[PDB]
C-alpha cells in the first residue's frame, strides 16, 4: 500500500495518539493527523484527502460507531478504511463494528507487529 497514505488517527487520549502515531510511522507511515472525537474526526475528513481512519470505539459526544456510520453513509467516503481501536473485546461490539461497516478492529493495547498485520489484512481485503 501507498506509503504516504493519509491517516487520521482519532481518540479522546493525547497519549493514545501519540502511541498509535509512533507505531504508524515505525511501519513506514508518516503522514498522520489526529482528532480528538467523533464530530472533530469528522470535520478534519471534510477538508479531504484522507485514505485511512484508525478510532476508538469510547469517545465523547460521538463514539466510535458513530463516527464509522457517519463515514459509511457520506457519499465521498464511504469506502474510507477505518480501523477500529477498543481496550476490550466484546461480542456485541464486534457484530456491531462489522454490520456497520468497519474495515477491522484491533485490542489496545497493541505492538507494531499486530497494528501492521491488521493494516495488511485490511489492505488485502480491500485490494490496496
Amino acid at each position: 500500500a501507498d506509503k504516504e497514505l493519509k491517516f487520521l488517527v482519532v481518540d479522546d487520549f493525547s497519549t493514545m495518539r501519540r502511541i498509535v502515531r509512533n507505531l504508524l510511522k515505525e511501519l513506514g507511515f508518516n503522514n498522520v493527523e489526529e482528532a480528538e472525537d467523533g464530530v472533530d474526526a469528522l470535520n478534519k475528513l471534510q477538508a479531504g484527502g484522507y485514505g485511512f481512519v484508525i478510532s476508538d470505539w469510547n469517545m465523547p459526544n460521538m463514539d466510535g460507531l458513530e463516527l464509522l456510520k457517519t463515514i459509511r453513509a457520506d457519499g465521498a467516503m464511504s469506502a474510507l478504511p477505518v480501523l477500529m481501536v477498543t481496550a476490550e473485546a466484546k461480542k456485541e461490539n464486534v457484530i456491531a463494528a462489522a454490520q456497520a461497516g468497519a474495515s477491522g478492529y484491533v485490542v489496545k493495547p497493541f505492538t507494531a507487529a499486530t497494528l501492521e498485520e491488521k493494516l495488511n489484512k485490511i489492505f488485502e481485503k480491500l485490494g490496496m
